This record gives C-alpha cells, sequence and structure tokens, in this order.
DNA sequence: AGATTGCAGCACCTGAGTTTCGCGTATGGTCACCCACTACACTACTCGGTCAGGCTCTTACCAGCTTAACTACAGTTGATCGGACG
C-alpha cells in the first residue's frame, strides 16, 4: 500500500522501506551486526520477537501444529502442509493421457 | 412656578469578535502475525551389477577308413642391414 521512501544509506545497499523504523531494523541487524532476541537454551541471537518464538518451540516436545493423520508434531503451517501432502496420492503420471496417481515418488 | 419636557444617570440583558475546542477525514507511524522463499542435511524406494541355482542346448566322439588338404623335405634370388662413406 504506502510507498516504499526510506532509503538505506551505506556502501553496497539497495533497500527501500516503508516506516522508518524497519529501515533501522535492517540498518542495525545487517550493517552494524546486532540483534535483539536471545535463545535461553542455546547460543543462538534472533531479529524479531516472532523468530525468537518459533525459535523456543524448537527446544520442547509440545510443538504448536499437530498432524491431522498421524499425530506427528511441527513448529509452522508450511511444515504441516509439506508433512500432510505426504499424507496423500500427491503424484501423478507425467506421460499422454495416462490416468494414474502415485503416494511416493519411486513409484512413480 | 407650575405643567410640560429633556438630560443623563442608574441598573441588567445581550450581542459580536475572538477564542478554544471536537470532530471528520485523512494521513504517516507504531508493531504483531504469519506467509514465501531458500537450503543443508536426510530419508527411502527403486534400479542396477553380480552371483548362485539348476534346467537347458549342443557338441563330437574310440581305433580305423575314406573323403578332404596341407606340411615338411627341397633351390636361386631378394634388398635391409651394418657401418662407413659423403
Ligand atoms: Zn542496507
Ligand atoms: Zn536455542
Ligand atoms: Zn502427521
Ligand atoms: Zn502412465
Amino acid at each position: 500500500n504506502r510507498p516504499k521512501t526510506y532509503f538505506c544509506d551505506y556502501d553496497g545497499c539497495d533497500k527501500a522501506f516503508t516506516r522508518p523504523s524497519i529501515l533501522t531494523e535492517h540498518q542495525l541487524s545487517v550493517h552494524q551486526g546486532l540483534r535483539a532476541f536471545q535463545c535461553d537454551k542455546c547460543a543462538k541471537s534472533f531479529v524479531k520477537k516472532s523468530h525468537l518464538e518459533r525459535h523456543l518451540y524448537t527446544h520442547s516436545d509440545t510443538k504448536p501444529f499437530q498432524c491431522s493423520y498421524c499425530g506427528k508434531g511441527v513448529t509452522t503451517r508450511q511444515q504441516l502442509k509439506r508433512h500432510e501432502v505426504t499424507h496423500t496420492k500427491s503424484f501423478i503420471c507425467p506421460e499422454e493421457g495416462c490416468n494414474l496417481r502415485f503416494y511416493k515418488h519411486p513409484q512413480l
């Protein structure tokens, strides 16, 4: 919506941003080499609250997305969708007019 | 010097210029969520080479003979070869 009208000034940086706090998040993270959210359970650190929140689940068994078929736990919707698509007849015969459909790619 | 009258002084209701304000309307700004793309390391089924098993084909025969060619003996002549020349 609103136009990108805050330009990073550093040598060899191309980026422009919508609102000045975001330009500052970029500058402190990329160019100065500082981060604002530390893991309690390992050495790593993160640039956003949502990124530390994802990393915190990785230290735990009670992972926040749970499979509808097998009940395996995962941390975000992309992982869930890819995993659940393995519980489907995903693959299709690529050859002309052939009707068949398959569950594991080596079968196809 | 009184009957007629104006000045103008008192008080209280009122009006605008000026101000402060509330909202619309709309605009830049915070920040929280969750999505897309990327990617190092991984999961797992198939293909592929190799091997055995054991069923399978096809050979060619023994000494002799009897149909078939070689395989040695044998003689004057080549032209690379040694090793020395230019
Ligand atoms: Zn930059
Ligand atoms: Zn950690
Ligand atoms: Zn599952
Ligand atoms: Zn097919």
